[PDB]
């Protein structure tokens, strides 16, 4: 499906993904306004940008699930010599933003975890790791119903790892990604964990990885963060237990973040654990 730049009103700026901006605009060929709304992303850029752009696109193109964004179409950027990728607006949000100014419980945060589970399983089956499972990139639908954005990381798994650059948001990584640079499946069901942590704190910004990792690290030495956050986490420490957060449900995080990747449950393994832990809240 093709949307022609001309019918294309930009309303607002909706943020930022890792290779371009966010965009709500109103596409209105009627001129009229029923047209619908759309989320549009857009690359800024160099080479390497530019081939990754491409292949976000490429990923998003052949996806298709209730709990990942829908694709829509693509818009040609003669602005840009590019591709504008079109997808459906939903206008909650991110759960970063969303959390933060409503008070969820934690049955709701429950069947989101099952939500994003379920669409994480069904990348891992089309062979694609996702590499920046955070808050930030799960869309609320609505009150009981989650999608997963910004593909701009992912990656096809030929193998059962990629192996990455040295951007990388690496208080979501697993230590093999630190310190290996290898990206497993096993490694999406880690970030998943701190994801997990993330909505049992209602992401507040003082309990966030970043904040509460750079605490125990310290920023006295800087060029070394990363190295201290892998012997950290091959030490055995972890993200403490969110307020409020059942016993039971830290235990499931902890098992995402097991050292051992091999040691962690599979997102097939985690759907029918949240299920029954949600309905045992709800
Ligand atoms: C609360 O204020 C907002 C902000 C953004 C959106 N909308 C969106 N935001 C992203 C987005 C991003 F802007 C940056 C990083 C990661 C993301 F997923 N992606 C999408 C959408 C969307 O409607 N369809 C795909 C809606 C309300």
């Amino acid at each position: 499906t093709v949307f022609h730049k001309r019918y294309l009103k930009k309303i607002r700026d909706l943020g930022e993904g890792h290779f371009g901006k966010v965009s709500l605009y109103c596409y209105d060929p009627t001129n009229d306004g029923t047209g619908e709304m759309v989320a549009v992303k857009a690359l800024k850029c160099g080479p390497q940008h530019r081939s990754g752009w491409k292949q976000e696109i490429d990923i998003l193109r052949t996806l298709y699930h209730e709990h990942i964004i829908k694709y829509k179409g693509c818009c040609e950027d003669q602005g840009e010599k590019s591709l504008q990728l079109v997808m459906e607006y939903v206008p909650l949000g991110s759960l970063r933003d969303y959390l933060p100014r409503h008070s969820i419980g934690l049955a709701q945060l429950l069947l989101f975890a099952q939500q994003i589970c379920e669409g994480m399983a069904y990348l891992h089956a089309q062979h694609y790791i996702h590499r920046d499972l955070a808050a930030r990139n799960v869309l609320l639908d609505n009150d009981r119903l989650v999608k997963i954005g910004d593909f701009g990381l992912a990656k096809a798994v030929p193998h059962e790892y990629y192996r990455v650059r040295e951007d990388s948001p690496v208080f979501w990584y697993a230590p093999e990604c630190l310190k290996e640079y290898k990206f497993y499946y096993a490694s999406d069901v880690w970030s998943f964990g701190v994801t997990l942590y993330e909505l049992l704190t209602h992401c507040d910004s003082s309990q966030s990885p970043p904040t509460k990792f750079l605490e125990l690290i310290g920023i006295a030495q800087g060029q070394m963060t990363v190295l201290r956050l892998t012997e950290l986490l091959e030490r055995g420490e972890r993200l403490p237990r969110p307020d409020k957060c059942p016993c039971e449900v830290y235990h499931l995080m902890k098992n995402c973040w097991e050292t051992e990747a091999s040691f962690r449950p599979t997102f097939e393994n985690l759907i029918p654990i949240l299920k029954t832990v949600h309905e045992k809240y709800q």
